């Protein structure tokens, strides 16, 4: 097929350079591959850590949220200029390159685990 690809900036500083398809979401690859990371998302009704960072040229198409959806970006330290929504923007034939960075984590209060 076309093939796609997204890189993620770690919390740990890393890059992390992955082949992924279309309508995939950002969160939803960040812990679907469980990338070396912090966030909880991917645990059983979890879903309140959704931040992330874009590289300028792949937001300069990307729209804005809700004052209780980038809210969920807020919760990670140092928040940007681009900063994006990990489950309301995802993969399309004008990302085949695309960044972000995974912020770090002030609180998610799994106490042992998530998943
Ligand atoms: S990925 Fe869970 S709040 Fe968005």
């Amino acid at each position: 097929g076309e093939e796609l690809k997204i890189t993620f900036i770690l919390k740990d500083g890393s890059q992390k350079t992955y082949e992924v398809c279309e309508g995939e979401t950002i969160l939803d690859i960040a812990q679907g591959h469980n990338l070396d990371m912090e966030g909880a998302c991917g645990g059983s009704c979890a879903c309140s850590t959704c931040h992330v960072i874009v590289d300028p040229d792949y937001y300069d198409a990307l729209p804005e949220p809700e004052d209780d959806e980038n809210d969920m970006l807020d919760l990670a330290y140092g928040l940007t200029e681009t900063s994006r929504l990990g489950c309301q923007i995802k993969m399309s034939k004008d990302i085949d390159g695309i960044r972000v960075a995974l912020p770090q984590m002030t609180r998610n209060v799994n106490n042992n685990d998530f998943s």
